[PDB]
């Protein structure tokens, strides 16, 4: 497996899941993490084995929590497009009535504009840290 | 105890019940746009449900996306979970075309509004309803 690189200049490692990488949008908005099953060339969720469906679910729900826990969002908003990028990824976005796109899908309604420095390492250190107490997590 | 929210029920066109999710086709002229409905009260989210729900829930989206690719041969599938105005828990299936009015971009927000022809929903929700009942636990509904 390797992270599609589209993905990778778009985002930050947070870490690892036992199945799905997990990362974060650079863009100021969300937080948007992705979820990215490390499997081989893989299209559509239901292209996964149906236990692998399993595990993805677990980490999208224990993500999707996290999210709930830590930032308050006013809903929360998961989905599987991949139109343009081929790798399967999953994206998990804390969505508020005052953001840019609201209340509309985050997907190409965005402003582009990047989070400040001291703001991404404040929050990617929160995130793997919460991350570290989802079970097997390893950043 | 479960009722199919207002707005669902007024822009769909219920095809049937699979064990826990209702499907639903969405009237718009594009896709073919379904929509599965856990029959629980309280959800908002996905992670609401218990994890065994979960576990019927994405068997079930996957049958759904797996009829969708072979029924109407996508380039591509789109799966969310949005409800944004909406607060009762939903996960659209899309059938996407690189000629459809929103490729690449997501459908959400980017339709012209227009109804699929009359003749046209007719046709599409008895074929839907007929390849459904190949889905285990799947019962259809009429009214
Ligand atoms: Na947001
Ligand atoms: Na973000
Ligand atoms: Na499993
Ligand atoms: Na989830
Ligand atoms: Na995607
Ligand atoms: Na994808
Ligand atoms: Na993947
Ligand atoms: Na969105
Ligand atoms: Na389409
Ligand atoms: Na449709
Ligand atoms: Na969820
Ligand atoms: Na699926
Ligand atoms: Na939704
Ligand atoms: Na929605
Ligand atoms: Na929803
Ligand atoms: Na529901
Ligand atoms: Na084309
Ligand atoms: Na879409
Ligand atoms: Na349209």
């Amino acid at each position: 497996f390797q992270l599609h690189p589209r993905l990778q200049q778009d985002c930050i490692v947070l870490g690892n899941l036992p199945l799905c990488k997990v990362l974060l949008i650079k863009e100021d908005i969300g937080p948007w993490l992705i979820l990215v099953p490390r499997i081989e060339e893989l299209k559509e969720i239901h292209h996964m084995t149906d236990e692998q469906q399993i595990q993805f679910i677990k980490e999208s729900s224990a993500v999707a929590q996290l999210l709930e826990d830590n930032f308050s969002p006013d809903k929360i908003n998961i989905g599987a497009l991949g139109n343009l990028v081929p790798q399967l990824h999953i994206h998990h976005i804390a969505r508020f009535t005052t953001d840019v796109a609201w209340p509309g899908p985050v997907w190409g309604n965005t402003t582009g504009v990047i989070r400040a420095q001291s703001s991404q390492t404040q929050l990617v250190d929160l995130l793997r840290d919460k991350l570290s107490n989802i079970s097997g997590f390893k950043r």
